[PDB]
C-alpha cells in the first residue's frame, strides 16, 4: 500500500522522509514511538520561557557539515539569526587553587597539546583506557614536567570525558583524541530544525505513538510492520532509524521490552556480531537558570576540574614501571561535584541569557537522572561548584531561589530559580548509550541494510559524522536517495 | 697520499655524529675534513655582551617526542643533573602597531580562527602560502568578523618565522604541519656540538681545509684533494656539506668558495634534484640590553605586520578569488618578527629574534652598522617594552628605562660555506637522490639527505649516523671467513 515506511521521526528519518517528498516519492509513512518528533533533538522551556536544546546542541564540523551549511545559506538568504560560533579560550578551575588555564607557570593547554600529540603517535598504525594512556604519558614524560603540571594536566585533558559522555577509566584511549574539522557552531533552535525539515513532506504521512513491535519479511517481497497499537502496515521498502540501542534490544528474547522491535527472519549475524561494541557512554545535561547575569562574561566555556593530589604527583614521581605506579595509587569516599569534571556553558555571554548549560558523563549521568525530580537535593550536589565558578568569575555564592522570596537584598547576587535536567538514560526510545561526534564494524553492517528491502538509518549508520547530528541527517538523505532512485528506475 | 678507511667531507652535526659512529663501531684510521677553523657547521654558540652565549644557528631541539638526539641529551642530564635545555614554549604575545596585544582576546579570539585555517589547510591537501590564506578568507568571510578577518591572516604569517620565507613565496602545501611534542631550548648546542666531536680519536680531525675535489679511482678508491695540496685516498667518502654548497659542483667556476670538483661528475639524477628545493632563510638578531626591566609574563611575542580595514572591504566585496587579487619601503612592520624574551627563560636580559627572506637577506647585508640596525628595529622594540609594562629603549652601544647595550646579527646567506638555503625542520626528490648516494663508496649526509627531520639538527645527526653505520656492515664482510 506504501512505498516506503520510516520508524522513527529523529533527524534520521525526518530527513528521509523530506528526500523522498523532494524526489516526487508519494504513499510513505514514518511511524514513531513518542508523542512527537525529533528524537534526540528535543528543546525544552524553563524559566521565563527561556529554551535549552536538552538533547544535540551544536553543529560540529562546521568547514564541511552539510546540515550545517544548509542552515547558514538560509541564514546568508534571510539574514535571520539561526546559530552563533561560541568557542571560546577555555577558563579550567579547580577547587583549591582556583582559576589554572592560560597560566604563566603551569601551562597546561601547552602540555595537553603534547598529550594529544602523544596519543596519536602511540596508535599510529595500530590495528587501554584513556586513564592508562595519560598515566603512561606521565611516566614517560616526568623529567620534562614540574611537580603541579603532573597534578593537574590530568585532571584538566579529562574534558574530553564530557566528548564522549564517559569516564577516563571506561573510555578506550583509541578512540578519545580526534580532531574537529573547524568550529562547533552553538545552534539557536535545533527545534527549528527538525520543525523545517518535518514541514518539508506531507503531514498525513506522520504517524505519533505508533511504537512499531515487528517487522516481517513477507514471502511476496513486501515488508509488514506493526505498531503496539494494533494497527499494521505494508511498504516496498522500509527504513529504520531507531537508535542503536533500541535496535540492540532486537537481538535479545522476550518482545516485552519497551521499543524492541522483532525481526523476521531475524538480524543476520553481521548485524548481530556488530553490537558486541559500544554503549557504555551517556552525554547528561543539567541547566541552570539565574534570575540575571552579575557574573563576568570573559568566557563562555568553563570546566571545573576534579580534585588532585600532591601525594599523586610524589607517586608518579617514585614509580619505577607502569605496573609500580598502579600498585602504587591504591588509597583509602562518596561522589561529589568535586569527583569528576563538568562542562559549563555560560549562555550569558553567547546568546545573552543568564543559565549555564552543564555536561556530564557517566557514571555521573545516570546518577543525577535518577534523582532529576529531587531538585533540593540537586542543588545541595552542584552547590560548591556552582559557587567556585561564580567566586572564580568576580561573583558570589549561589541563592537558592527555586522557591523565590522576592528580596531586594539580592539585587546583585546570583540567584537560581529553576533546574532542568535530561532524562535520556532512562527513556526506553533512546536508552543505551552514548557516543561522540566524529567527523566501523557496525557502520558497514548498517549502511549495508538487512536486505534490499530492509535499510537503516541514524547516527551510528555512517562514517563521516558518526554520532552526530548532521551523520544521522546525512544518513536519512542517504536511504531515502538510494530507494528513490530505485523507485525512477522501476518505469 | 695518506690511506684513510673513511673521509668525512665537514664537521657540522652530520659530519661529527659520522665520525663518532665509525668509531663507536670500531672502524679505525678515519678523517674528518672541516674548511672552517671550528667544528659545528650551522651550530654555531656565539659571545657577546658581559660574556653572554647564544646560538645563532639552531636554537631549540624539536620533536622531543621523538628527536633521538634530545633522547640522548636527555639521558645524560638524568644521570648527572646537568641543565643542558629548558622546555620553553609559551602562550604568544601577539602584537599590532596601533592596537596593541591582540593575544587570547575574548573578543577577537583569533588563536580559534587560526586553529580552524590549520584545519582548513589540512583538509585542502598547489599554492602559496599567502592564497591559501586568502582563499579560507573568503570561504569563511561568512563567519569571520571584520577584525577577524583584519588580524588573522598577519596572525597566521608567524609560519613564515619557521620556514625562514615570506608567505607569497612559501609553498601552501609545505607550510603546515604539526611538531611531535614540545620544544627544548637548547642551552649550548656548542656543548652538544663538543661532546660529539670528543667521542673519537681526536686526531682525525683536520680544521682549515677546504675540499676542492673528489675522484673515484679506478682502483676503487676515493682521492680527496684540499686546497693547500695536500691529498688522501680513502675506501669510502661521506659528504656533508651543505645542499647549496653541493649546488656549486654542478656549475661552471671552479673558483668558487667551497665548491667541489667531482670526478665523474655528480649523477644526472642528483645534478637534477637541484632544481626543485630551497628558497628561504632564516635569520636572527640578538638584542641584549644591560638588565630586565619588562614583564616576563611570556618568552614567546610575535609582532604583527601592518593591516588595513581596506583589505577587509576587499574580502566582504570579492565576487571570487580572480576578483579578490585584482582588487589587492621595507620597516620592522613590513613583516612579521618573532622575539624570544630570554629572561623568562634562561634568565639573560636579551631578545632572541628570528626573521624570514627577503627581510634576513638586507638585513645581513647591513649588520656591521650597528646604529642603522637600531633605526631600523627600534619601533617593534618600543612597542614590545610598551606592551610589556616598560619604555622606549634607550641606545647605550656605546633606571627604570630599558638599555640596549649590543646587537648581534646571523651571516649564514653571507656565509660561502652556509650561503642561507635554509628550510624549515620537518619531522622527497633530493632525499632520494642523496639517501642512494653518487656511488657505493661516495656518500652523502647532512640536513637536506633525510625524510624524517628533514632540515632539523636531529635530522643532520641521524643522516650522519646512517651512513656511517652502512659503511659500518660492508666493512663488517672484511673479518667473514
Ligand atoms: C545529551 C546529548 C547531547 C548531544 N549533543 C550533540 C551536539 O551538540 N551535536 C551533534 O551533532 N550531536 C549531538 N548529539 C547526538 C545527536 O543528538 C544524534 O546523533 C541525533 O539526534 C541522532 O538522530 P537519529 O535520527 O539517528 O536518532 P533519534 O533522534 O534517536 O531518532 C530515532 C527515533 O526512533 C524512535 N523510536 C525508537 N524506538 C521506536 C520504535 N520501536 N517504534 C517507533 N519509533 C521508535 C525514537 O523515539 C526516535 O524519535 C547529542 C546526543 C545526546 C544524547
Ligand atoms: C638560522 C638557523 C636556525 C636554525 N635553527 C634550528 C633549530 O632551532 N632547530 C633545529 O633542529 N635546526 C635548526 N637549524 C638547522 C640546523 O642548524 C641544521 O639542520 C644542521 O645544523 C645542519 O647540519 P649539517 O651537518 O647537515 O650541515 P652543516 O652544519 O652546515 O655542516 C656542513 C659542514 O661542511 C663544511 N664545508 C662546506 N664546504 C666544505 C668544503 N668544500 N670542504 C670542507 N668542509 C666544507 C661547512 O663549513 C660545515 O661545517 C637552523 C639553521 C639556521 C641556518
Amino acid at each position: 500500500k506504501k512505498k516506503v515506511i520510516i520508524i522513527g521521526a529523529g533527524i534520521a528519518g525526518l530527513k528521509a522522509a523530506s528526500t523522498l517528498h523532494q524526489n516526487g516519492i508519494q504513499d510513505c509513512l514514518v511511524l514513531e514511538a513518542r508523542d512527537r518528533v525529533g528524537g534526540r533533538l528535543q528543546t525544552v522551556t524553563g524559566y521565563q520561557g527561556r529554551k535549552y536544546d536538552i538533547g544535540a546542541s551544536w553543529h560540529h564540523d562546521t568547514l564541511t557539515n552539510p546540515l550545517f551549511l544548509e542552515e547558514a545559506q538560509l541564514s546568508l538568504n534571510d539574514g535571520r539569526t539561526r546559530f552563533v560560533f561560541d568557542d571560546d579560550n577555555f577558563i579550567y578551575i579547580d577547587e583549591e587553587r582556583g582559576r589554572v588555564d592560560h597560566d604563566k607557570e603551569l601551562l597546561l593547554e601547552i602540555v595537553d597539546n603534547e598529550m594529544s600529540k602523544f596519543a596519536e603517535l602511540e596508535f599510529h598504525q595500530h590495528l587501554c583506557s584513556f586513564f592508562q594512556l595519560v598515566m603512561k604519558y606521565l611516566l614517560q614524560r616526568r623529567q620534562f614536567l614540574t611537580n603541579d603540571q603532573i597534578r593537574y594536566l590530568p585532571q584538566l585533558c579529562r574534558y574530553l570525558e564530557l566528548w564522549h559522555g564517559l569516564d577516563w577509566k571506561l573510555l578506550s584511549a583509541k578512540d578519545t583524541y580526534f580532531g574537529h574539522q573547524g568550529r562547533n557552531a552553538f545552534a539557536l533552535n535545533y527545534d527549528s530544525v527538525v520543525q523545517r525539515i518535518a514541514q518539508s513532506f506531507p503531514q498525513n504521512w506522520l504517524k505519533l505513538s505508533c511504537e512499531v513491535k515487528s517487522i516481517t519479511r513477507e514471502p511476496s517481497k513486501n515488508v509488514t510492520v506493526n505498531c503496539e497499537d494494533g494497527t499494521v502496515y505494508n511498504a516496498d521498502y522500509v527504513i529504520i532509524t531507531v537508535p542503536q540501542s533500541v535496535l540492540n534490544l532486537s537481538v535479545q528474547p522476550e518482545k516485552n521490552l519497551r521499543g524492541r522491535i522483532e525481526f523476521q527472519p531475524p538480524l543476520k549475524p553481521v548485524i548481530q556480531d556488530a553490537f558486541d561494541k559500544i554503549h557504555f557512554g551517556a552525554l547528561g545535561k543539567v541547566i541552570f537558570e539565574f534570575e540575571e547575569c552579575c557574573w563576568s562574561n570573559e568566557s563562555s566555556k568553563i570546566v571545573t576540574l576534579a580534585n588532585s593530589t600532591n601525594e599523586f604527583v610524589e607517586i608518579v614521581r617514585n614509580a619505577e614501571n607502569l605496573d609500580e605506579l598502579d600498585s602504587m595509587l591504591e588509597r583509602e569516599t562518596s561522589v561529589t561535584c568535586w569527583s569528576q569534571p563538568l562542562f559549563f556553558v555560560n549562555l550569558s555571554k553567547s546568546t545573552g541569557v543568564a543559565s549555564f548549560m552543564m555536561l556530564m558523563q557517566a557514571p555521573l549521568t545516570n546518577h543525577i537522572e535518577s534523582i532529576r525530580e529531587d531538585k533540593e537535593r540537586l542543588f545541595s550536589f552542584f552547590q560548591p561548584v556552582l559557587n567556585k565558578i561564580m567566586k572564580c568569575l568576580d561573583s558570589e555564592d549561589v541563592i537558592d531561589g527555586m522557591r523565590p522570596i522576592e528580596n531586594i537584598a539580592n539585587a546583585n547576587k546570583p540567584v537560581l530559580r529553576n533546574i532542568i535536567v535530561s532524562n535520556w538514560t532512562r527513556d526506553p526510545y533512546s536508552r543505551g548509550a552514548y557516543s561522540a561526534c566524529f567527523p566501523v564494524d557496525m557502520v558497514v553492517a548498517m549502511s549495508n541494510g538487512q536486505d534490499s528491502r530492509i535499510r537503516f538509518a541514524g547516527e551510528h549508520t555512517i562514517m563521516d559524522g558518526a554520532g552526530c547530528a548532521y551523520g544521522a541527517w546525512e544518513s536519512g538523505r542517504r536511504e531515502a536517495t538510494r530507494i528513490s532512485d530505485l523507485l525512477k528506475l522501476e518505469h
